[PDB]
Formats: C-alpha cells, structure tokens, sequence
C-alpha cells in the first residue's frame, strides 16, 4: 500500500509514505518529504464537495494553484487522494513547500523598515500577478499569508453563500458596502495589514459589517459626497444617515511613537511609510492608490524588479453545481 494513516489531534491523516513525522500547523500539517528530501506543508480537505461554498472554493483553489506561477503565490508540489474511485472518493490532500510562520506572528514583531517594506513589496508583487491573470483577490488577510525566515513570503489562497461552521477586518469598503470594485480593492487590504504591522492592533475590528464600517469612519472620516453617489439607494441611505466623522489625519492615526525613528534613515522611512499608508487606507476607491503606483512608491521601490513585478500572467470558474457534480469535478482535477 502506498498510503498510511496517523491521527493528528482531532483528524486522521492518510498520506503517501514519502511524507513523514507530520506536525499540526493549522487543517494542515508540516511533514518531511523523503523523495524531495525537504519539508512540506500538507493540507487536508475533508469532503470538500459537502456543500457549494466549500466545493467552489476547493475547486477554484485547485485549478489556480496549478496554473499560476510566481514566487509570491503558493505553488503545489503534489495533490492526491487515498481513495481509489469516484464512489469511494472522500478527501483531497494538497502539498506545498513549508515556510516558517503566518503573517499574524510576524505582525506581532517589531520589524525594521527593510523587512516591513520587503514584505509589502512581495504582497504587491503577488497581488499584481493575480490581477494580470484576471484574478482580483478581495480577501487578503494575514492568516492566509506565510513567511520564511529569510523574509520571503507567499499568499496561500485566491480570495472570494451560507455555511454551517470568517475574518472580514481586511475587506475594502466596496466589498463591505457591496458596491462594485476594481483591482485596487486589494490595496485596501494591504493597507490594513501594513497599518496593523505598525500599530500592532487590528485597524478595523468588528463583530460584523456594521461595527466594521463604524470602525472605519471613526478614524478615516465619512467619505466624500461623490463616493456616496455610487452607493445603492438602500446602502447609500444607511451610509448617509450614519453619524458623521471629520476623520483623523495620519500623523495622528499612526503617531511617531509607532515608528523606528532614531536614526535619520529610520526617520525618513517612517515619513515614507506613513505617506504610503495614507494613500492605501482611502475609502473612495476612485482616490485610492493602485498597485502599480504603490510599487513605484519610495517606501516600496527599493525592491523593484521587472522579473518579479512584470512576469508572464497565468493562462486560465464562476459556476454552480450540485454535491454530486462538484464531487466529480474535483475528482477529475485531483486525477487530472
Ligand atoms: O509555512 C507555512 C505553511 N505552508 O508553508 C502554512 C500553511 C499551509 C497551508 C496550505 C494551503 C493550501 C495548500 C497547501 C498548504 C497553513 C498554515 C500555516 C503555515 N505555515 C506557517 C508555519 C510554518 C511552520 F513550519 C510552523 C508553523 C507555521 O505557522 C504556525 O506556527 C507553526
């Protein structure tokens, strides 16, 4: 038999013999791959076909992980199921390179500007590749971003009904207000992350989209009139009748306190980081900086490489099925 089973905490893992000494890291395991002779991460999807939300995402993430090729987006080293037939078909295991930590953990660190900006440079390279392929993520968050000791970074998922068992802090106002979006919907999320790196607190926490929007304008202020104009009457109504805020300026929103700023170098960088933050954390997407300009930004452009920025975009969903059709679709993919 090519497979063996072991329990991890609450779950059974039934994987190829090459993978050993599995350890829980998220449901995901780190493991040693004897064939490649390096460590990998192994994600187990149980019955991803159990419902249309799960099924769509599992399927979508499968097609993409496999035709997208860029160092800032996760790549699959291997996909398998232990089950032998479509009828027996139950689980999917995705195998990728192992890094060292989530972005949440990095975020809890005091980071120099060289690392903070390299991280952000990479997020933007990743997001830029996605967009060139027609993929607007719309749900970048730290928990789907991973980092290696050498500061290298990968985005783990490809972004956006009901389920029976999710973080929206990082979602743009155009997503929250459900209002039509373009590529720079993702700049917003990078900005919440960047902001969170600095302030070390989640920028806009909320029990739900009401809270959340309240947290947004509490600090950035009510959006201008032109922004309201692109809101549905129903949404626009509710938004124009929310209590108003002047807004705080950015030096106030991110005081000098928060910034490495003891050398001249670090003082100039602090100024540059805050300038970029102020350009990303902008409610009106018509005024928010785009991806290309953020890569051009002095804080960011020290890392700029045409190979990483301007890479061939992937050749390539948006669909609906029953449990059984989803199951065969996924099985077909897993088998090729
Ligand atoms: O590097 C990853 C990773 N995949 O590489 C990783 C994954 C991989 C997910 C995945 C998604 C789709 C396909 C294949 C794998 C999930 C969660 C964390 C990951 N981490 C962070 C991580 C690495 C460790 F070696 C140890 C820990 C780490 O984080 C928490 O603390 C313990």
């Amino acid at each position: 038999n090519q497979f063996y089973s072991v329990e991890v905490g609450d779950s059974t893992f039934t994987v190829l013999k090459r993978y050993q000494n599995l350890k829980p890291i998220g449901i995901v395991c780190a493991a040693y791959d004897a064939v490649l002779d390096r460590n990998v991460a192994i994600k187990k999807l149980s019955r991803p076909f159990q419902n249309q939300t799960h099924a769509k995402r599992a399927y979508r993430e499968l097609v993409l992980m496999k035709c997208v090729n860029h160092k800032n987006i996760i790549s699959l080293l291997n996909v398998f199921t232990p089950q032998k037939t479509l009828e027996e078909f139950q689980d999917v295991y995705l195998v990728m390179e192992l890094m060292d930590a989530n972005l949440c953990q990095v975020i809890q660190m005091e980071l120099d500007h060289e690392r903070m900006s390299y991280l952000l440079y990479q997020m933007l390279c990743g997001i830029k590749h996605l967009h060139s392929a027609g993929i607007i993520h719309r749900d970048l968050k730290p928990s789907n971003i991973v980092v290696k000791s050498d500061c290298t970074l990968k985005i783990l998922d490809f972004g956006l009904s009901f389920m029976m068992t999710v973080t929206r802090y990082y979602r743009a106002p155009e997503v929250i207000l459900g209002m039509g979006y373009k590529e720079n919907v993702d700049i917003w999320s990078v900005g919440c992350i960047m902001g969170e790196m600095v302030r070390h607190k989640i920028l806009f926490p909320g029990r739900d989209y009401i809270d959340q929007w309240n947290k947004v304008i509490e600090q950035l202020g009510t959006p201008c009139p032109e922004f309201m104009k692109k809101l549905q009457p129903t949404v626009r109504n509710y938004v124009e009748n929310r209590p108003k805020y002047a807004g705080l300026t950015f030096p106030k929103l991110f005081p000098d306190s928060l910034f490495p700023a003891d050398s001249e170098h670090n003082k100039l960088k602090a100024s540059q980081a805050r300038d970029l933050l102020s350009k990303m954390l902008v409610i009106d997407p018509a005024k928010r900086i785009s991806v290309d300009d953020a890569l051009q930004h002095p804080y960011i452009n020290v890392w700029y490489d045409p190979a990483e920025v301007e890479a061939p975009p992937p050749q390539i969903d948006e669909r609906e099925h029953t449990i059984e059709e989803w199951k065969e679709l996924i099985y077909k993919e897993v088998m090729n």
